[PDB]
């Protein structure tokens, strides 16, 4: 079939508006719910049917498992339906902007790390619940008006794991900090340039690229983005985020 703006999906209930990219076979869409007249976040799980039913089923399952976690870091799942275009994960629409859009406004460092805490925290409840967020691509998250960073398009496939979440979270923090995506790219419609690599392949640290960025805040970004090691828990990740914040509010004025 075909997915393009205007399409009507699910007995026509949803009309597509904007394509927000994804990591195939996933597709992140912005759509209008014509029965309740309000926007929703569609995650299509497999438009072309390329997935073995076994993987599909595990994907819905882990997504559902993620759904019952109620934290501001994750969009609320409204439904999970099978449509003419494959499995479909319907989520509330988060007012604000994409992760791409906000980073292009070189936002305050302190404002950025502070806003990431909702993401790290939701990560933590998830992991403690045995399910990953799958922060694998910048389109996956938005920034809400209320200054939270949110998993907008839920859809947790088999490959998603806690450790990749920590990496993906920092890859977001990094994005806000330097408007660059320090991860290889497994995407369509990424919208963000790649991060400069040092000689050892590790991304150049945020502070070195812009010495205005407090040291603590650039540390949490880099020690997190590298799967090399260091941070190995949303739990710890959050606390680092929090200490980095306190140091920063104090020092902020100066």
């Amino acid at each position: 079939v075909q997915l393009v703006p205007g399409a009507r999906i699910a007995n026509g209930r949803y009309r597509l508006l904007i394509f927000h990219g994804g990591v195939p076979p996933l597709q992140f869409w912005q759509a209008l719910d014509t029965a309740l007249d309000r926007q929703v976040a569609l995650t299509f799980v497999d438009p072309q049917g390329v997935l073995p039913d076994d993987v599909l089923q595990e994907t819905l399952s882990r997504t559902l498992r993620l759904s019952r976690i109620d934290k501001p870091g994750v969009a609320r799942v409204l439904d999970v339906v099978h449509t003419r275009a494959g499995g479909l994960v319907v989520a509330e629409w988060i007012r604000g902007g994409s992760l791409q859009e906000v980073a292009d406004t070189s936002p305050s460092p302190v404002g950025a790390i502070r806003a990431m805490q909702s993401l790290a925290a939701a990560a933590d409840a998830a992991h403690r619940a045995g399910v990953a967020l799958s922060i694998d691509h910048p389109s996956r998250v938005r920034v809400s008006i209320d200054g939270d960073v949110v998993l907008a398009y839920p859809a947790t496939m088999p490959d998603a794991n806690p450790q990749d979440d920590i990496r993906g979270i920092g890859a977001s923090l990094y994005a806000l900090l330097v408007n660059r995506w320090p991860l290889p790219e497994a995407g369509v419609r990424s919208g963000l340039a790649p991060a400069e690599r040092d000689t050892a392949g590790q991304p150049i640290e945020p502070a070195d690229i812009d010495r205005d960025i407090p040291f603590q805040i650039s540390a949490v970004a880099a020690r997190s983005v590298q799967g090399d090691g260091g941070i190995r828990s949303a739990s710890t990740l959050l606390n680092l985020m929090q200490q980095a914040t306190a140091v920063a509010d104090r020092t902020e004025v100066l």
